[PDB]
């Protein structure tokens, strides 16, 4: 439900230069938590829908692709495949799969809400990554729109002109 300090670790990862509202961040704190929920609903069906007690990277991963528009979707696609293969060759699990995002308490969240009876581990790093590669993509487009008009304080207005003036971002958060 609160994802702000990771959000803030993320844009100073990338944009130490940028800094955000409190408003800006509790908007983008409930963009996180509705692409969470979408997702995990869709993979919750999807499980059901395959006769399977578990919801495993591959719902996941088959969840991603229905919800995010289309460069999303492959973008997304291909971090939480990276952050699942790193983090098994490699064998914290955020730090193993290379997230800044809580790994853990995104396992949690899917697991008290009741989308499936067990939540896989690959699962939850699969999410993870995409929550976090999204959350980037909002904050890097909403920065550009501050940093453009010579600013350098993400506020509400840079949100809305960021999703506005970008057709996937618009599709998915419009």
């Amino acid at each position: 439900e609160t994802y702000s300090s990771y959000i803030y670790k993320v844009l100073k990862q990338t944009h130490p230069d940028t800094g955000i509202s409190q408003k800006s961040m509790s908007i983008l704190n409930s963009f996180v938590n509705d692409i969470f929920e979408r997702i995990a609903t869709e993979a919750s069906k999807l499980a059901a829908y395959n006769k399977k007690s578990t919801i495993s990277a591959r719902e996941i991963q088959t969840a991603v692709r229905l919800i995010l528009p289309g460069e999303l979707a492959k973008h997304a696609v291909s971090e939480g495949t990276r952050a699942v293969t790193k983090y098994s060759s490699s064998t914290s699990r955020s730090a193993k799969a290379g997230l800044t995002f809580p790994v853990g308490r995104v396992h949690r969240l899917l697991r008290r809400g009741n989308y499936a009876q067990r939540i896989g581990s690959k699962a939850a790093i699969y999410l993870t990554a995409v929550l976090e590669y999204l959350t980037a993509e909002v904050l890097e487009l909403a920065g550009n729109a501050a940093r453009d008009n010579k600013k350098t304080r993400i506020i509400p207005r840079h949100l809305q002109l960021a999703i506005r003036n970008d057709d996937e971002l618009n599709k998915l958060l419009g």
